């Protein structure tokens, strides 16, 4: 029903006042300094990422210090998120270096460890050591990118294959491989995920984007690695296979939300299907009220261009259109040339894209699937968002000491900002993958537990004021749904 | 409610058994020939265009044969299309063929046609006589694609402007320039396409591509140009700039169609506003019953490169979503290097968006707009796709001679196939930009006048059955629409 | 939704230019003559009740006649329908012609035969063989009806039972009894139902009124008593007891329609559960797309008064706002002293709910019952309905040979008079229980078998223009669906 | 949609827990002690109505004392309602005391006065001065409850008109006349009702029945009358003529509240679209969220009989059904012989028919006709509601001192109990003619301010679980409503 609100926009009329979707940016050597930082942070950035598949503890202490003092000096709350190498399937090495494989040719892959450092185009290591029990004749094994694509014939014997070389290309050292019609079943977490998974604990990290999450078992191994301490860290799983999207709907349950990462799907899978993928898994995180992020490819060119593509424009508004809370930037902010610009163009294609999009389907759509009788915490911040869109407020307030409620309002999608006034400043944090959300920290040791939450209120509705969200005579729906409840329609003063 | 229909989705389902959207393929230098068109056509092309831009009568006379001699032989019908050239703002010549012109400079534009042959950096000409009346100052003038902007600071003038050079570029000789500010007033359709519009009457072409519409009034203007023996061709609007944009409405009722050119639009529209202008447009199509094209910069790194990029496939996949019945190749097809494949990965794409899209949205949607009372035939029309829900039906046959009764169905957006069976075959062609439509020729000469209708409908009930679409015990809705009828049909 | 219609209704507005609902009139002295008759149809019969309780066959058989005569003369087609006697419970004789019950007394009711013709206050007979093992203590007999209530104490002994009487009265020979809490065994037809049914198969009645009707495997006993000549004559069942009401869906699905017998089901059960239990049975009945009646205590005191009181009339709207195809005059028309004033009163009421009765509802309801995927009759008619509603059609035309078609169209309820065209008189009158459709007949033996169907439709047509239903330029929307299907938005010339 | 809610009953099934309609009994002979007034009380009654047609303010004095005495010992509150004598048109005197008009004969009827004492079958007086100026020829004239019916021929006067007699009747002297193609342009209220309503503002009346309301202007009279010591008590309008019900809209938004007087509305209406008018009349005041009371002609024959008519019962119902607060006795308490058993027969009656109907429907009819944006406290109340339809909560406790927010809520149709807690004695009287409240008074002296609510809410709570409403683990929706809040509280 986006149809019929399409045919009432003007492409000149003016665009929000808010930005409801949050942008991820991957920090690196262009970005990793307290005054990029600050430019990030003042482009639109919400959220660092550390990729921790390459780079010391040390190099990320930096990001993580770094981030900490340029959000205290900006007098704001910035997420950090620890994404983890995770399992990989490499090849060994080649003598020579190299190993230059011909189209039509044999080779044999093989999992015996006498041959890691003396491969050659007639016979290699995949480090792999389950690879013959997971692979059958006619599968294909992927290699470097995919771009060497080997067939399976037979088994030579009970370690190695004998495969056809389908295409031509050289390969180097340790490529890594992929098996696509393959259920791979390497374990969650990789011996270096389990040291750094403790690190992020140590050093307060705000949520995992936890790498080839393949099953709601991996998603358990993942947060039982995190050990108790790392209990209210979110654990976001990147779908990155066949099996992370056949097995969604328990990883979902599972999890505190879900990564499309399109390009690592993309190596098995046809790029038309990865399109349908995100649509799908965007609108099942949609339903569950999680966050889901929209990664990788995403305005790419504007690595090293000035501007990207037109068709990378396009591809960013649909993701909101699509209904993803967040959109994330890798090398284009890690290693990039115009990460300032790339960030803030990024926000006004996501503005442009919000002002065009009907809220009010999501929240009917959302709203319908509710099975009778609702549970207490449904129907209260369901009958908040509709109040609404039926006295036009323009703004929420939302009491929400751990965000799960401010979380399950703004699965409903309001068309108003929503503030959530919380007692904890990592719930502020938290809340920055969250779409439509800002978050207001309440001291509650200094200013009282205010447990009539007059003052709790009267900050989320100053905040709206200061932003312009609302003036005298408006209206702003408040709730708290404590994990207790209570909604108002407050007229501003 | 899409959202809730990509809840119960798989990829790893099969693929609908039809493809509803429709590829137009622009013809040139890698496929005129007629081995080469045969290969478009077997890859999935439903449209010839041929770009008057460039090329002789006698050129595209050859497109037009060629066309028709690959479309024989291998049984099938495809549409012709003439893309006009269409007005265009030029600058002249420059001195040296060059101008090296450089930010923060001053330099003074010019209609006085005495320097058409001798511009400089200093001050050129520009051809098109009102351009001081349209523009003002602060507005800006792009020349070169949008490249080099000038703005502009005073009338030096009645006939010159003064501008600073906002950035550097070199300008070689005749630029095309734009004036986003600016409502443009140039005429609807130019001598030449005059010249080219008749000439497309009497080769018979099925569809214009009308260049830069910007009003309902020009869109008379090129009616007239085809004059009376070109009454049935049908005229598609392509929108090019902002007055296209905010002419719309009124563009859409005299029109018989609309193409989105979105890399035109992104001259002097910002590039997320031009992804927005174009829901718009293809809504308000949908909603009006008339074909809407998505053009330019389609797959367009694969004209030389054997696969496009992950973001070009999914504006191509949400072109299809947004609810565009026609793709349509520019350069992919008239100059590149994989003319066959970017075609055959073209129609992959958009059968894989299809199958995700729920089409139930677009009906319901659509029916809910419908002024009560509604006449007859949308009445017919939108409850005949109703009655295909309502009974799970696997095909419609439309009996329809001039394709109007087929375009309303197709409208309403049943989930399953449409088959038009006409007795004439200009209705088979011009239908071929219409989504979910296929046509099924009936030779009224060789065959009668079938007026009890049940030679046409066995015809379009035995058209379904040969594609897989209908078996026995499966239900076909038939109709005809002011005299109609609908039945729902029990296949045997 | 009637409550929106409600609000945008004047009642000094027009009525209707058609009365939907249909009456039916019971036969007696006042009306048997043929002028009394004509009288009748002119003043809004469209059916014929012979109450076979009373009267010999050489009586019926009379009513028979002068119908068809008066039909005859007056060019119209009126059903006839046969109402039987059915089984009943009833008491013996008492000694000295009478007896007299006091309050509190002890008393013995059995059914020794040996009694029959020698009860007396003490000990009297009851007729109902069964009567010892469907009663048990704390039970209530009624008897004369349901004015002297006993109440069941014990078994006496295998056929006789002891009874408190708990209110006084005086009772004469053969009382008719009943059992409010008791689920009554009798056989669906009596010995003389039986012949009585024979009888109006070989007089060619339309339809059958089966009295007291308790379960659907007794609407196959009064079918199979009818025989294989009397398989097209439809069957109404008289739901009389709380037995009827509560087996009410599975009588439905076995009969051909239903009467809603308010009297007769009031003697058992509360006045105010009535009002509902016809609610239920007539809504049942919409659904399920069977003709239902209202029927007893219609406008009773207008039996031997000039006019209704205001609650009487209030009822037969109400009948009609229910939903009711029929409302039924027993004694007002029989032996009443305003016959023509009744029927053209109950005429006028009908027409004036009607009139206030927002049909749209009906229609929306119903539809929404429906399950997807629809059989194709049941997606034809549906959807003819909403292209009237669509398109403000005045008026359809439903070629249908044996009324099925006819009557699952006015099931779904248009805003419009129904034409139905067939090739049998029989379907001509039984229709005449079906509210909103009229008949046409045509002569297909000496007009053509019309195969195109070109004719009928005409004939339908001009029927309607006729009638001032439609005139140039007007919608009228056709439907055929033989049990092959079509339908038509036909702009009238 | 209460025709698929229709489909799932068993009459066999129990009644609600919770009668939701109210009973107004009309007190005279029969009833006026304080034990009958305990009778009725017990039996169902929640409002007194006195009929100042007949009797003293002495007489009127006793029933509302002993109302209270009565209330009082009973621990509960009862209304009082004063229902007005209003304008009458009667005739004059005959000489003789009486006058045997005939079908066909010639009579004159005139307002001069000198006729009042002295009037016979040729020529009579009838009371209202403005007789000729409102009255046509072809006009009928009723006189005598509509038994005698003239028609008017011609002014023989400009005070007298020629009339005949259409059928035949005697009347006795000063019999009330009515005309039915007439707008009566008579005062609203009359001395004598100034000086009643006075009486009642000083004895502390709870609400007027305001008799012949005929425009909204007339509300504002009644208004005036009370003065300002009497703005907090309710006007109700009744509906007795055409004129009534043309300015329904009008009515309505001035009055607190309509009574619909059926009989009253028959003599100029025939009976089938009184019918019809009722419909519409509580199905307006329901959309305005103000009480509307069915009364006249109730279980009339339960006067004298022990038991009423199945039609009568059907009556009682369908006023249910259609949407009506109140159901009214008139004589049946007044003077008959089982005022008790009459009302615990008309509140079980109202129970069985509850029990059948679908709430739902009037709550998403009523919120459909809702203009957006709404204001607050419709969202609020609406949403509330609507809670308690989406959890299955058992109660809603609705804090209200005015009752303005009860009846807001009341308004939407919950299909469970509401409770109000007050601290106004008044509004758990005036409540009682509203449908599916209870009141509970809240002491504010006795107790404190509770501005917290908390005591408030408890003692709600606390009422809803006594009369078994909910239970432990049970959802009770709790409301105050310019402040507000909502919570959805789990009961404990
Ligand atoms: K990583
Ligand atoms: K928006
Ligand atoms: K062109
Ligand atoms: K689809
Ligand atoms: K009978
Ligand atoms: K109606
Ligand atoms: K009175
Ligand atoms: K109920």
């Amino acid at each position: 029903s986006q149809l019929a609100h399409n045919l009432t926009l003007s492409i000149f009329d003016p665009v929000a006042n808010y930005r409801a979707a949050r942008i991820i940016c991957t920090i690196g050597p262009s970005t990793q300094s307290v005054e990029a930082l600050k430019g990030l942070i003042q482009s639109g950035m919400s959220v660092a990422r550390m990729n921790f598949s390459h780079g010391s503890h040390e190099y990320h202490q930096t990001t993580i210090n770094n981030v900490r003092q340029a959000a205290a000096e900006l007098g704001v709350n910035i997420a950090i998120a620890l994404d983890t190498k995770g399992p990989e399937i490499r090849t060994g090495q080649f003598v020579g270096g190299d190993a230059v494989m011909e189209r039509g040719a044999t080779c044999y892959v093989t999992t015996d460890p006498a041959f890691a450092d003396k491969g050659t185009k007639d016979k290699f290591y995949i480090d792999y050591q389950n690879l013959s029990k997971v692979v059958r004749p006619g599968n294909y094994i992927y290699i470097d990118d995919g771009i060497l694509i080997l067939q399976v014939q037979s088994h030579e014997d009970e370690q190695t294959l004998e495969c056809t070389v389908t295409n031509s290309h050289t390969i180097s050292d340790r490529r890594g491989v992929n098996l696509p019609g393959c259920d791979v079943d390497l374990p969650a977490v990789s011996a270096k995920d389990r040291v750094d998974l403790q690190f992020g604990v140590e050093q307060g990290v705000d949520m995992i984007f936890a790498s080839f999450i393949r099953s709601a078992e991996q998603v358990g191994d993942v947060r039982k690695a995190l050990g108790p301490k790392g209990r209210d860290i979110m654990i976001i799983c990147k779908i990155e296979n066949h099996q992370g999207v056949q097995n969604i709907d328990s990883i979902i349950e599972e999890s505190d939300g879900i990564m499309v990462a399109r390009g690592d799907l993309g190596v098995e899978i046809p790029a038309e299907k990865v399109v349908v993928a995100q649509k799908i898994l965007i609108s099942k995180c949609n339903v569950a009220g999680k966050p889901v992020i929209c990664a990788t490819q995403m305005l790419e060119s504007m690595t090293y261009n000035p501007r990207p593509t037109r068709a990378e424009v396009s591809d960013v508004a649909n993701a909101v259109f699509n209904g993803a809370d967040c959109v994330m930037l890798s090398g284009e902010t890690a290693k990039g040339k115009y990460p300032n610009e790339v960030v803030q163009y990024m926000a006004r294609i996501c503005l442009e894209a919000q002002s065009a999009l009907n809220e009010y389907v999501f929240f009917n759509s959302i709203k319908k699937l509710q099975h009778i009788p609702m549970s207490a915490d449904e129907a209260v911040c369901s009958s908040a968002v509709n109040s609404v869109y039926e006295t036009k407020a323009k703004a929420m307030v939302v009491l929400s000491n751990t965000g799960r409620s401010a979380r399950l309002v703004a699965k409903y999608r309001p068309n108003c900002p929503i503030v959530c006034v919380t007692t904890r400043l990592q719930t502020c944090r938290q809340l920055n993958i969250t779409q439509g959300v800002e978050s207001v920290f309440f001291d509650a040791d200094k200013l009282g537990h205010d447990e009539g939450k007059e003052h709790r209120v009267a900050a989320g509705v100053e905040f709206a004021k200061s932003k312009g969200y609302v003036q005298t005579g408006d209206y702003c729906v408040v709730i708290h749904a404590d994990h207790a409840n209570q909604t108002r329609i407050l007229l501003v003063e």
